[PDB]
């Protein structure tokens, strides 16, 4: 008895799933490519630990993430691929609940990780009080056409310190600073707006994970996690936080997915 994982997000969270590709089965729970290909992370990303490392039962996922992506090109725009044409791909192969992927309100979780590129894009060029609710008020529409579908169970990831990645510590501290005060609304509006949903529904079980207090303990305090320091970049994924200058490796994403697997519990998977 599976639990139908769908996913939707960034480059934190790209596999390169097909949705023409092989789709997931008990023997083959991320369907395509094979675990550990197609990350920002040299191996397995959060998705695929969580589907295959931290699984209490079977979790089947099915992966719409694409790198760049944004809320919706309609606000920041990135790439083709934002959380809208993800949802839209999600509408146009799952939503109806097909023979490949069954699903029911008792055993899917659709997992949202996004903010990221609209912050990184946005954060000096619009007002964060006042724009961040237009980001958030697109997401929660997006998320209530799965409502639609029938999808009761809801993981939210919020944005991490992305402020303090590499790429951005380069362009010096007072735009860390104003990047992390934007983001700061973001996912404080993000919060309310899961907050307001699970509320409004009643009929849902959401989780909102915390990823940017999780990232930020191991950057504030790097060898208590094995890392040497919170800034240097190793391509290997597990040498250093960074696998490049924008992106955590799987040592990082093992340790979050370990993080949210208590978490998860709720969720059905884990």
């Amino acid at each position: 008895n599976p639990t139908y994982f769908f996913t939707f997000g960034d480059a934190y969270s790209q596999t390169g799933f097909s949705a023409s590709g092989t789709q997931p089965s008990a023997s083959n729970p991320m369907g395509n490519p094979d675990l550990g290909i197609g990350t920002t992370t040299n191996g397995p990303n959060w998705i695929g630990y969580l589907t295959t490392t931290e699984n209490a039962s079977l979790v089947l996922s099915y992966n719409l993430a694409a790198g760049g992506a944004t809320i919706d090109n309609a606000l920041v725009p990135a790439y083709p691929g934002d959380l809208a044409s993800q949802f839209r791909l999600f509408e146009d192969v799952y939503a109806d609940k097909p023979a490949s992927a069954p699903w029911s309100a008792e055993d899917a979780v659709f997992g949202v990780w996004i903010g990221i590129n609209d912050i990184g894009n946005a954060y000096y060029s619009t007002d964060a009080e006042t724009y961040t609710p237009k980001l958030i008020s697109r997401l929660e529409s997006l998320v209530e056409e799965v409502y639609k579908n029938g999808g009761r169970k809801f993981l939210f990831l919020n944005v991490p310190p992305t402020s303090r990645s590499p790429l951005f510590l380069e362009q010096g501290e007072e735009v860390v600073k104003q990047h992390a005060e934007y983001l700061s609304v973001y996912n404080e509006n993000l919060e309310g707006m899961v907050d307001d949903f699970t509320k409004k529904k009643g009929d849902v079980t959401t989780v909102l994970y915390d990823s940017w207090s999780f990232m930020t303990k191991i950057l504030d305090d790097p060898t208590a996690y094995g890392f040497p320091d919170a800034t240097c970049i190793n391509d290997d994924g597990t040498s250093c936080i960074w696998w490049n200058n924008y992106h955590p490796g799987m040592k990082y994403h093992l340790l979050q997915a370990e993080d949210m697997k208590p978490k998860l519990r709720k969720l059905g998977g884990w």
